[PDB]
């Protein structure tokens, strides 16, 4: 469909010139950041971030590609370059350790340098980095972690701990010779390795011992407790903080968040991660954006400020089932927490960054019309006479040979929620693509963020704005 | 393979602290551009700069992603969304309008609003859209078109025609009802609508009448003159301007280059687009970057200043094969070309600006180690226990059964020029893909270029920072 309006050229010279307004009055602060955001969309890399704007789009009352997601109108862009040290196309722990430590390292490790080994305990001690939560913590600084996934999966478990396997979220998973050589699992890493003020998720499971029914499925045992070393986590956290208020649920989540006096807050809502928001139990369960302004409500009330982890930490899963529709609803809730962190923090003392880890063999394609939607059929046959869809993975589980040829496909079976897009290349899993992602930047210093720059500049800049870390003598005024 | 010197984390800290300080020495201009240079990419998304950077990294001695691009070094960095006005998936007739006239339009048409349609001559009148390029000229600068497509191709058309149908190249092309109509041939607007200083690439066929043979294929009568109407263009080039000068080779390219008194130059290099960079003639042939030499040469005479527009016009090419190899050594080309006009022009008085129309469904997947080629296997076996490469297309011509199911492929296979990787979809041509593409920038005003901006704001920042257009009132200091 041709939208009128913009048949006529003044449509486009009169936004444009606004553009070069906005442009214009862009300027830089002289101010620290006394508060810093980092929201990580996990796998949501530029066609995600694109495919993503068309969807909420039509869902207002649009078109699709022309309304802004809240991300979109953040002012900083720069391109973040992903790589591995050991991999060009990387996993959630080593870029964790780039955008949240400021050191990059091997595929599958957290919170480490390329000098340790995967899988490899002995390669542990020497080569732990520091992340910049933590550093602003040693400032002072209250700190949050808030994700859909275990607070103990990759992108979280890089803002606290220092592991060389990823895999090893309870004492269960430590094989006995590195339990031995004293490399801990993740959930003791959460509660042990620093003080963390609000830890909101999933992974219920790991912080309690075997035999413990989940409270929120206690009829299910493989939900139970997976821990074999007798400790109860969340009993040992809560024991060692006042004011520390543990939560399973979105209505103890609302209470802890009003709550004065509540000053610790873990709220673990799912046994693994956080069901994807298409089946989220909105009686049981917070959405991302809920639970972003849970932390905000806690964490904003230090004076010295806080640093926030803000994980669409689903959008990956999405693409690995080659499921687009739920990468991209994961995708627009994350935009959905993100617009509300704007709204509840102020741009004038609060760095927010917008990135993903990587991206994802994820395409947007075929030539549809503008308002069709993105889960729908490319205009015409394949080569095959069968029609196809336009979005498509390069590889993974979508691939289909119904007797011996590629599928054909309507437009009600495309649009499902369960839907796979077709690859070209049968994998269980859909593979992270090694491309740059964006970064979007908002707030004091934001300007910093621009042009081409490695997966590491994330941390730094994050850190050097808010005068942390190795960037203490900035030369910057106190935040406004 | 593991660099040993990133295993240290000072690594890391050093080039983070290096890239900081960069960073904070940026300053925006208060001083115009003189000069003004639009790269295009055509094609060349966000998964091919990547992919081409890794390529080009270990061209040279090193393992690839680390190494930056020529445009990687470019300061300023916006993503650009590309739709057209009727479809969500461009091409590059209706995205030229967009980055070079400022206006979005209808897909397959050039230099017109939307308010045209496709294929039908009695919509275009009032609906032209002129280019900063014929804005340029207007103002008294030197203007020049180089690509290595036709120079009648939709990218450089944007520059100088309006047309309701990219496929008009000459009048051969034109339905009588049109011609009727006075919609003229794109060959003949190359020549009639403006005056261009420079003009080179491929396209000689368009310009001479049937039975001309061409001078460089004179026993392949498929690449002769095309024309109908009697016309020899190129004379009735020559003929309207002194200083003129057509040639059809590289050494006679490199001459008139040199020549002082040559003023207007046309060099036509092929019948139709020039060869791909690997198959490229080097006695017969300049490559882009020796044409956009060829182009500075002459253009940079001007006092008042010179627009010029480059073009990787293959790149896209490659993509549509699914040939990555393709592509890719053509984006390392557009790259140093680029690289070249960096060390031929000054970023004090010359704003440039690197881009792509649109991007393809390419990917760059698997997990392949550092220092792997990137025309490689993915390391271990797809679901159907073949091997798969780390380059993938969501459609395209590259999608194969062989006897009843995916092929498998071995590192010769996949590392040949001629290699198509698989896709989901056959198609006898890869698709474009939707998705954000980078705008890179450097010079006067380049701070502009900044967030998410729709294409149209490429042409609005370089007439403004030339203060052309409908910014003469810009409130710019002369340039540097
Ligand atoms: C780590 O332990 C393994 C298994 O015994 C051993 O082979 C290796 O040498 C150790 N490496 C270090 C750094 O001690
Ligand atoms: C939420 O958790 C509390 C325990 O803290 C429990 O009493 C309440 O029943 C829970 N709500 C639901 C709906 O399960
Ligand atoms: C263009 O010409 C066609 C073919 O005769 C006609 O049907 C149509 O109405 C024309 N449109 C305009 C704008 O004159
Ligand atoms: C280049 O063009 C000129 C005509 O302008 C011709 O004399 C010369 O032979 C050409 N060179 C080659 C190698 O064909
Ligand atoms: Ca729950
Ligand atoms: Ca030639
Ligand atoms: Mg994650
Ligand atoms: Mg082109
Ligand atoms: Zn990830
Ligand atoms: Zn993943
Ligand atoms: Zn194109
Ligand atoms: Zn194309």
């Amino acid at each position: 469909i041709i939208p009128v309006e913009e048949e006529n050229p003044d449509f486009w010279n009169r936004e444009a010139a606004e553009a070069l307004g906005a442009a214009k009055k862009l300027q830089p602060a002289q101010t620290a950041a006394k508060n810093l955001i980092i929201f990580l969309g996990d796998g949501m890399g530029v066609s995600t971030v694109t495919a993503a704007r068309i969807l909420k789009g039509q869902k207002k009352d649009k078109l699709g590609p022309e309304i802004p997601l809240a991300m979109d109108r953040f002012p900083y862009v720069a391109l973040s370059k992903t790589y591995n040290v050991d991999k060009h196309v990387p996993d959630s722990g080593a870029t964790a350790t780039a955008y949240l430590c400021g050191v990059k390292g091997n595929f599958q490790t957290i919170g480490l340098s390329a000098a340790a080994r995967f899988n490899q305990c002995n390669t542990t001690r020497g080569n732990e980095v520091i992340s910049v939560m933590n550093r602003a913590k040693k400032a002072g600084k209250s700190v949050g972690v808030v994700t859909t996934t275990r607070v103990q999966h990759a992108s979280p478990a890089g803002t606290y701990a220092h592991t060389v396997n990823r895999n090893w979220y309870s004492d269960a998973d430590v094989p006995a010779s590195a339990r031995q050589e004293g490399c801990q699992d993740i959930a003791t890493q959460l509660i042990s390795n620093m003080d963390i003020d609000v830890i909101l998720g999933g992974g219920r499971k790991y912080m309690f011992r075997m035999g413990t029914p989940d409270p929120e499925y206690p009829d299910d045992y493989s939900q139970g407790g997976t821990r074999l070393d007798g400790k109860n986590l969340v009993q040992e956290w809560l024991a060692k903080r006042q004011g520390a208020r543990y939560v399973w649920n979105r209505t103890e989540l609302m209470q802890a968040s009003l709550d004065p006096s509540v000053t610790h807050l873990m709220g673990l809502f799912e046994p693994g991660d956080m069901k994807y928001e298409i089946h989220r139990d909105s009686t049981l369960d917070p959405s991302l954006m809920e639970m972003t302004e849970a932390a905000l409500r806690l964490l904003s009330r230090n004076p010295r400020g806080f640093f926030l982890f803000v994980e669409g930490g689903r959008i990956d899963h999405g693409h690995h089932e080659s499921r687009a529709y739920r990468a991209l609803t994961e995708t627009i809730m994350f935009d959905d927490a993100i617009e509300r962190a704007g709204q509840l923090t102020s741009e004038e003392d609060t760095l927010s960054l917008v990135t993903a880890d990587h991206s994802h063999v994820f395409s947007f394609g075929g030539y549809p019309l503008r308002g069709s939607s993105i889960f729908g059929l490319a205009p015409g046959k394949a080569r095959d006479r069968k029609a196809y869809t336009v979005l498509l993975y390069g590889n993974g589980p979508g691939y289909v040979l119904k007797d011996g040829a590629r599928p054909d496909v309507t437009e009600s079976e495309s649009g499902s929620p369960e839907y796979r897009q077709q690859s070209a290349v049968p994998l269980d899993e859909e593979t992270h693509a090694g491309e740059d992602v964006a970064v979007f930047a908002r707030g004091p210093q934001a300007h910093l963020v621009h042009g081409v720059q490695e997966q590491t500049f994330i941390a730094h800049v994050m850190a050097f704005a808010a005068c942390l870390e190795p960037y203490t003598a900035c030369d910057l005024a106190p935040p406004a």
